[PDB]
DNA sequence: GTCACTTCACAT
DNA sequence: CATGTGAAGTGA
């Protein structure tokens, strides 16, 4: 059943976006790791439903929050690799597993860009 | 040859 | 349980 989860989500969501996630990284920046995340990010804010189910939103205009299980699951990543990328590409974890649910931040990601 | 992730298989 | 390691891929 953690496949099929993906399904509804993958297919619930825009071809656009999809694609977009599907591209491994090259050194075009939308194509790395923040934008990808990112893009998800402010799209999701735009569309409730799957805000809660996938679990990935904007707390703060600069802090924001996810049940990792659920992005990495979206961006086809593994786990393991969703969390080495977050502190790979400096990620600041601020607050500790609860529940499923972590908060973060990075210096250049915000608002919008 | 380099990037920029990816994953494993275990470690912490 | 959640997270991180170092080495070893893979295709931009």
């Amino acid at each position: 059943d953690s496949n099929d989860l993906e399904a509804s989500f993958t297919s619930r969501l825009p071809p656009e976006i999809v694609a977009a996630l599907k591209r491994k990284s090259s050194r075009d920046p939308n194509s790395r790791f923040p934008r990808k995340l990112h893009m998800l990010l402010t799209y999701l804010a735009s569309n409730p439903q799957l805000e809660e189910e996938i679990g990935l939103s904007w707390i703060s205009d600069t802090e924001f929050k996810m049940k990792k299980k659920n992005v990495a699951l979206v961006m086809g990543i593994k786990l393991n690799t969703l969390n080495v990328n977050l502190r790979d590409l400096a990620f600041e974890q601020l607050q500790h597993d609860k529940g499923g649910w972590t908060q973060w931040k990075r210096s250049g990601f915000t608002r919008n860009s």
